[PDB]
DNA sequence: GTTCAAGGCCAG
DNA sequence: CTGGCCTTGAAC
């Protein structure tokens, strides 16, 4: 990666010609040549090229991915003067904050907003409470009052979070994975209001994104909840429409998930200061953001002055208002487990195949943290000799597909070994047998014969699951004849059986245990017993 | 008095 | 080496 040269990466849907002209101005004034590129899957390409000390100097992308980029140390820390931080809206600086330090510059803002038909509705409602009544008046003209993408949780969430609902609480630049406001009085209030809308068939509950877009754009529905990304379509449908504040539930504004288009600096770049100069003095200006805007819209912008210039468009003003009344979409990994655990919980509560409090309790306990005790982990997972005197078996699990879904741990309970309890857990949890899942195990004791048979059968029945088992110790009762054949039976079923090495103990120590920012402490004889036990295992399977 | 973590010795 | 078995210091 060169010095004195700036390489900028921006997605294809965002206007790169105006940004390129900004770079031409920067080269005109300074002499540093700027080259902008719009590759494909740059959100995928950037981590790999950046891990090698290569890639772009600056990367433009939504702020949520920048958290994953920040955990991998691929983003330099920025310390812009408070005089510059005052130039942008304050809540936009929270979307570029990761682990307590700024990793990117806020550029653009996106959020859900209410899109209504001006002809059918000259005065849109300001409250969800007015929606049923209105619908009954419009169901007589052959019209629906409101239809949106009830399947995905990004669209139904604003009404849920309007009253005391949230994903994870946020002390400064910090989220708390342990606390999830999915189960709450107000969250149940919003969800039950949604269910009261779908019971009366004000919304058929089968509505997806395209059904609601075809419905609204062909004049059928009077209102739909959507973002700027679809505006262009409604502009060619010849429909006269408007964008406005999302209605308020219980008098409280609904909270959509705000996405912040951001410009981050590659940590491997030698041109960090050149990048900060370009971004602070050329991009983040009225002239820079306007030059970018004329090519392709940015929606609302974080720069106060230019956002005031753009608010003359009532649509963009609505976008910024709903953004300020909403909440920043978190950038941490657990958010994935959130989406999934909510994506089902509303659907089950939508069709009526599960009651509200059950769906929301299961959703909260699903996407939430629970961590093991450090003394408990160290006691239960010690691979030594003289470890046969341990009764309880602990199992730390990870469910992924690459989307790392729920993780946690299970222990022994009333005769039910941990493997069977995980079979009941993953069975109560529904499955979509069109996509494979990759399940990882960390066990105190390896599976016994009954557990090997039950698990191997479960694997025969659900051939989309693929399991790997890391065990601390090898268990035998009636040594040398029962368990080795059971472990070979799991081997026949295609279960990757390894014995935990040191790196596995690090992974478990930093993944499943509540360590209190304490480094992992290996005991005496860990490696010796590990190669030991791995030798016995290689002797067993092969 | 009793239970347990830990370690070493010896015989296969 | 691997597995089986006693001793011990110290904690419940
Ligand atoms: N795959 C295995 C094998 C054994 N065990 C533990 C749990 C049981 O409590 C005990 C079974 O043996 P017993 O009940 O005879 O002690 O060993 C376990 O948790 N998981
Ligand atoms: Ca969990
Ligand atoms: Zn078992």
């Amino acid at each position: 990666i060169e010095e004195g040269k700036l390489v900028i990466w921006i997605n294809g849907d965002k206007g790169y010609n105006g940004l390129a002209e900004v770079g031409k101005k920067f080269e005109k004034d300074t002499g540093i040549k700027v080259t902008v590129e719009h590759p494909d899957k740059l959100e995928e390409k950037f981590p790999q090229v950046a891990a090698t000390g290569d890639g772009p100097d600056i990367i433009f992308w939504a702020h949520d991915r920048f958290g994953g980029y920040a955990q991998s140390g691929l983003l330099a820390e920025i310390t812009p003067a408070a005089a510059f931080q005052d130039k942008l809206y304050p809540f936009t600086w929270d979307a570029v904050r990761y682990n307590g330090k700024l990793i990117a510059y806020p550029i653009a803002v996106e959020a859900l907003s209410l899109i209504y038909n001006k002809d059918l509705l000259p005065n849109p409602p300001k409250t969800w409470e007015e929606i049923p009544a209105l619908d009954k008046e419009l169901k007589a003209k052959g019209k629906s009052a409101l239809m949106f993408n009830l399947q995905e949780p990004y669209f139904t969430w604003p009404l849920i979070a309007a009253d005391g609902g949230y994903a994870f609480k946020y002390a400064a630049g910090k989220y708390d994975i342990k606390d999830v406001g999915v189960d709450n009085a107000g969250a149940k209030a919003g969800l039950t209001f949604l269910v009261d809308l779908i019971k009366n068939k004000h919304m058929n509950a089968d509505t997806d994104y395209s059904i609601a877009e075809a419905a609204f754009n062909k004049g059928e529905t009077a209102m739909t909840i959507n973002g700027p990304w679809a505006w262009s379509n409604i502009d060619t449908s010849a429909v006269n429409y408007g964008v406005t504040v999302l209605p308020t539930f219980k008098g409280q504004p609904s909270k959509p998930f705000v996405g912040v288009l951001s410009a981050g600096i590659n940590a491997a770049s030698p041109n960090k200061e050149l990048a900060k100069e370009f971004l602070e003095n050329y991009l983040l200006t009225d002239e820079g953001l306007e030059a970018v805007n004329k090519d392709k819209p940015l929606g609302a912008v974080a720069l106060k002055s230019y956002e005031e210039e753009l608010a003359k468009d009532p649509r963009i003003a609505a976008t910024m208002e709903n953004a300020q009344k909403g909440e920043i979409m978190p950038n941490i990994p657990q958010m994935s487990a959130f989406w999934y655990a909510v994506r089902t919980a509303v659907i089950n509560a939508a069709s009526g195949r599960q009651t509200v409090d059950a769906a929301l309790a299961a959703a909260q306990t699903n996407a939430a943290a629970e961590f093991m005790d450090p003394a408990t982990f160290t006691y239960q997972f010690k691979n030594v000799r003289w470890a046969k005197g341990r009764r309880e078996t602990y199992l730390c699990y990870v469910v992924k597909r690459s989307e790392s879904l729920d993780f946690g741990y299970l222990r022994n309970k009333n005769g039910c070994h941990v493997a069977l309890l995980f079979l009941r857990y993953i069975s109560d949890w529904d499955l979509d047998p069109g996509r494979c899942y990759r399940v990882t195990w960390f066990t105190s004791w390896s599976p016994c014969y009954d557990c090997a048979r039950h698990v191997a059968d479960f694997l025969r029945g659900n051939p989309n699951l693929s399991l790997r088992i890391f065990t601390a110790r090898l268990y035998f009762c009636e040594d040398r004849k029962a368990e080795p054949e059971g472990l070979r039976r799991l081997a026949e079923a295609g279960v990757q059986i390894a014995i935990m090495t040191y790196k596995d103990y690090e992974y478990c120590w930093n993944t499943f245990v509540e360590n209190h920012e304490r480094t992992f402490k290996a005991w005496e004889g860990l490696h010796e017993n590990s190669v030991r036990l791995s030798r016995q295992l290689r002797r067993i399977l092969q």
